[PDB]
């Protein structure tokens, strides 16, 4: 008679105004209540937490990225085009886990690297082989999940054979504050993220195309679709509701304009009439 179910997030902004988004989706729509779980760390966090369960200490719901699963399916970083990654993790995790990948979001949030336009005007940087030339010269800033992560720096460093004069991990907003004062000259900016909108950044292309697609979707435990079916299509309703542009924009309305990220994912939904105003 009072039901709940976990909503969890790793600790950045896209993730907790997303996880937001779920979690009003849910009391909007159906008889549940949300619990709203921060878990700290990255890769493979929220994975191993919703394996765990909101029953157990874990979370039940989490809005994942189809490349990041597709790495740790297949341990070693690959390519391939969106269909390809979300299939492959939709089938591996239904059968491996007994989790359920719901639709899209829309928007594709991937790995960049990234330089002020000026330098890549002075340099002439296109591509990420343009940049891994003169990268000797060079200082990247970036998050310690990129540096970490089995799809970030790791492989593409072997497989583009970057050398950077220095490489510094960084906090998520500073490294912003970080490459427009030229303390570094290169960051993993995220396609997604709010500050790219504030700063005359040059995004570099993956001429190798060593990133796979990174594309969002709720995913959720299938023994809480047994108990709640009404889950699948109430989250499907986000189903291609957010596209790059629209995620930016309230990314930034967070990390540029100080706005709560809970007001933020509300607000949205809103003037999106997917839940009620008032
Ligand atoms: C480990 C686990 N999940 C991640 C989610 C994301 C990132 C890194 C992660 N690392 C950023 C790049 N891909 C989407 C977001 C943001």
């Amino acid at each position: 008679a009072n039901d709940t179910v976990v909503v969890g997030s790793i600790i950045f902004t896209e993730g907790i105004i997303v996880a937001n988004m779920v979690a009003e989706m849910i009391e909007a729509h159906t008889d549940l209540k949300v619990v709203r779980k921060l878990n700290l760390g990255g890769y493979n966090v929220n994975f191993e937490a919703i394996k765990r369960g909101g029953a157990n200490n874990g979370i039940d719901i989490y809005v994942e990225y189809t490349g990041h699963g597709l790495v740790d399916i297949l341990g070693f970083p690959a390519t391939t085009d969106p269909e390809g990654a979300y299939e492959t993790v939709k089938k591996e995790y239904k059968r491996k886990w007994n989790i359920v990948w719901l639709k899209p979001l829309g928007f594709n949030n991937t790995y960049t690297l990234t330089v002020k336009d000026e330098l890549a005007k002075q340099y002439n940087l296109k591509t990420f082989s343009d940049l891994a030339k003169i990268s000797d010269k060079l200082i990247l800033g970036a998050t310690m999940w990129f540096l970490e992560g089995p799809d970030g720096y790791p492989g593409l460093q072997k497989l583009y054979n970057f050398k950077f004069k220095h490489t510094k991990s960084m906090d998520m907003g500073i490294r912003y504050t970080a490459i427009d004062n030229n303390e570094v000259q290169v960051i993993d900016a995220w396609a997604t993220d709010g500050l790219l909108v504030s700063h005359k950044l040059k995004i570099l292309e993956d001429d190798k195309a060593f990133f796979p697609p990174y594309y969002a979707a709720p995913i959720i435990r299938q023994d809480v679709l047994d108990k709640h079916p009404e889950l699948k299509d109430v989250l499907n309703k986000l189903a291609n509701q957010i596209s790059l542009e629209e995620m930016q924009k309230l990314n930034y309305k967070v990390d540029g304009e100080g706005q709560d990220p809970a007001k933020v994912a509300k607000e949205f939904l809103k003037e999106k009439g997917l839940i009620l105003q008032v």
